[PDB]
């Protein structure tokens, strides 16, 4: 490695209802967080509390960045049961 470690799209995260909140699933045994916010503002990089390394978050900065505009729901998504 030389450059982070990989980037991938926020789709693939887990959005955290609770308080808006990413995560990433590490072969380490945690799972990495990243704040809604954080990819708002252009923290794009999630760190993990045990490995400690780093990744790419791929989003849509004209979706995140909304000044006068509130996006819409479509469809809902029930598959949390990831357990270690
Ligand atoms: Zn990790």
């Amino acid at each position: 490695m030389a450059v982070f470690h990989d980037e991938v799209e926020i789709e693939d995260f887990q959005y955290d209802e609770d308080s808006e909140t990413y995560f990433y699933p590490c072969p380490c045994g945690d799972n990495f967080s990243i704040t809604k916010e954080d990819l708002e503002n252009g923290e794009d990089v999630a760190t993990c509390p045990s490995c400690s390394l780093i990744i790419k978050v791929i989003y849509d900065k004209d979706q995140f960045v909304s000044g006068e505009t509130v996006p819409a729901p479509s469809a809902n998504k029930e598959l949390v049961k990831l357990e270690h």
